[PDB]
């Protein structure tokens, strides 16, 4: 019930989003 526990795990997929940027780099090429 607060502004603040909704920002803190917004950035959840937000840090993991580098392991799944990834795989698109390895297929860019691939």
């Amino acid at each position: 019930s607060n502004k603040g526990a909704i920002i803190g795990l917004m950035v959840g997929p937000v840090v993991i989003a580098t392991v799944i940027v990834i795989t698109l780099v390895m297929l860019k090429k691939k």
